[PDB]
């Protein structure tokens, strides 16, 4: 609320930190590299992003994203379609979101309905290549099922702030050389703390 | 030109991440730590970004920073005050500009008058813990002066693109903690190269 600008900043900077790999491409200069082919991005113009909860952070999101060209879509259970057209949102049912989508970002509780929102069903629905955030509630992501697509070229990169254990014990996906994390940073600003 | 928005792009990738230090924190996930007072940053909504350099590239950086809610000033001799104006960027002299910047990004090419751009004369009049990006042109801002300026607290971080000699033989700003870097990555998409 107070601290909705912090999370949305920092699910923008990882949507651009995936398109890019900055956090690889430093960790190569780092480890002595100097490695052009090997990261290779894409741009964000013309791309669509779906945003999957459209709250106040997930609105800030998608208005932030706009301005570099990205087409938004989304769903959420509540907001009517008309409202989220006024700030630049395509309501879309689920089934229609999952194959539009080069960028996939979740902003919802977590749920039943929304543990596993993400999982072996829904990413075999997604156009090949997908790239996953999450930095809202761990667990949103089935982490099991995002492994497995990371591992087949399903999903083509990875963007956590959230972990269903946090510290995570399962290293997997945090060493895996397509995922970007963060320690759960999302609140993490001295604006947010300081009010 | 058909690669301005990948270099805008990543422009503004670099400025994410210095803002919240996702690459740092990355580095550290994958070390197996867990490190959330380190990684405390900063919101970029209401912080003033300088623009020194509004053509193409520096125009697409600005209208992408202003719907993160940056304040966007800058310079350039030969873009009119009135063409930037356009494109919500206030022209003022260098000055002028140095104080004010929380961050500071130059989007111009390597000429004599450019070269060190920022030195050690250039950092002393900016706020002490700016942040600098240089996607551009390796030497716009003088090696030297950034790591004094770094190992002072004068600069607060930098995210580099470009070095004076590419790959940068002295490596003590690559490895600095607060240095961000990529192999010369700004027109590296699928989408700038394949026209
Ligand atoms: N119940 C929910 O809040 C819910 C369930 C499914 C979804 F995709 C979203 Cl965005 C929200
Ligand atoms: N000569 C130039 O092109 C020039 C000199 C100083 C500057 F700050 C800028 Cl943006 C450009």
């Amino acid at each position: 609320n107070g601290n909705s600008l912090s999370a949305a900043e920092l699910t923008c900077g990882m949507i651009m930190c995936l398109a890019r790999q900055i956090p690889q491409a430093t960790a190569s200069m780092k480890d002595g590299k100097w490695e052009r082919k090997k990261f290779m991005g894409t741009e964000l113009n013309g791309k669509t992003l779906g945003i999957l909860g459209l709250g106040r952070i997930g609105r800030e999101v998608a208005t932030r994203m706009q301005s570099f060209g990205m087409k938004t879509i989304g769903y959420d259970p509540i907001i009517s379609p008309e409202v989220s057209a006024s700030f630049g949102v395509q309501q879309l049912p689920l089934e229609e979101i999952w194959p539009l989508c080069d960028f996939i970002t979740v902003h919802t509780p977590l749920l039943p309905s929304t543990t596993g929102l993400l999982n072996d069903n829904t990413f075999a629905q997604c156009k090949k290549g997908v790239r996953v955030v999450n930095c809202a509630r761990g667990g949103i992501v089935d982490e099991g099922a995002l492994l497995r697509a990371l591992q087949s070229g399903q999903c083509a990169g990875a963007a956590l702030d959230v972990f269903t254990e946090e510290p995570p014990r399962d290293r997997a996906l945090v060493d895996h050389e397509n995922v970007i994390s963060c320690p759960h940073l999302g609140a993490s600003t001295k604006e947010a703390q300081s009010r």
